[PDB]
């Protein structure tokens, strides 16, 4: 069976109203799973999106690691949007896809991209790279059709 | 064009080896996108699933918020091992599926569950909920066939 579906046998909410639906949720319990295992106080907070599905965030303190944890993603109705099931996809730093387009011999300097020229990084085993590395990582980027005025040089410790 | 395929006519690395590539990098810069936005001192940190794809960890600190943010997610290469092209699926709470199978008129509560019956939630507009509605809740749990000894009931303040 699919993972957007719900369970057989299993009966949806069939007169559903997004709007009344919208805003903040706590989580009084859940069966636990590796990502929600160990979180108190979890929240999510729902809102409509332009193009008719929710987008949600979740909250949730992690008392292990000492420090509050969110996560963002958004659903969409599989069927009418009266019918209270959707399919859920997870947002993060790299949309789509994930492409090496260059990396040294020692797997120490990498320039990665997504789906489009939209997508670009470069990563580091060391927080700082030498202006050497940065040109020749612009340079490859150039040559590929990226427009490197488009990075944002990421603060990292000296 | 799919997002699962790199940029027309970018080229990715064709004798990559994932072992090599595993541990902590640094994100030395990007192309913002809202997920990132004004984050700082960000990394990534790459593990070898059982299944073969990469296993991800991405950490990095919001001065806006003041605090340190993670996500997690998982990539699988979409063609031969050695060619570092991947596929992404980030991690959540709620998996594959968001189906409301109980909702009351005011929409105050709700019984949720994913795409089988090792998924489900309570979850409420207050951080606490009367024995009442606890007990209607697991009634209809019970119902249609989720085992209700498998909640973890989650800590929320008073
Ligand atoms: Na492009
Ligand atoms: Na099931």
């Amino acid at each position: 069976k699919s993972s957007s579906t719900p369970p057989r046998g299993v009966t949806v909410v069939n007169n559903f109203d997004a709007k009344r639906y919208l805003g903040t949720w706590y989580e009084i319990a859940r069966f636990d799973h590796r990502f929600e295992r160990g979180l108190e106080k979890v929240t999510a907070t729902y809102s409509l999106r332009d193009d008719g599905g929710l987008n949600f965030i979740n909250k949730g303190y992690n008392p292990d690691r000492g420090m509050w944890q969110q996560s963002e993603g958004k659903a969409y109705f599989t069927g009418a949007p009266t019918r209270a099931a959707l399919k859920v996809s997870f947002f993060g730093p790299f949309y789509g896809g994930y492409n090496v387009i260059a990396l040294d011999r020692e797997y120490r300097h990498a320039l990665v991209c997504g789906p489009d020229r939209d997508y670009l990084w470069i990563q580091s085993r060391t927080p700082t790279i030498s202006d050497e590395v940065k040109q020749e990582m612009l340079a490859v980027a150039t040559r590929e059709g990226f427009d490197v005025s488009k990075f944002i040089w990421v603060q990292q410790p000296g």
